[PDB]
């Protein structure tokens, strides 16, 4: 969700 850009890593 929003966290949703990290745990996409890179
Ligand atoms: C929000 O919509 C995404 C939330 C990010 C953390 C939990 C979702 C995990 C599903 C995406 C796979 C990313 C690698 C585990």
């Amino acid at each position: 969700g929003k966290v949703l850009s990290k745990i996409f890593g890179n």
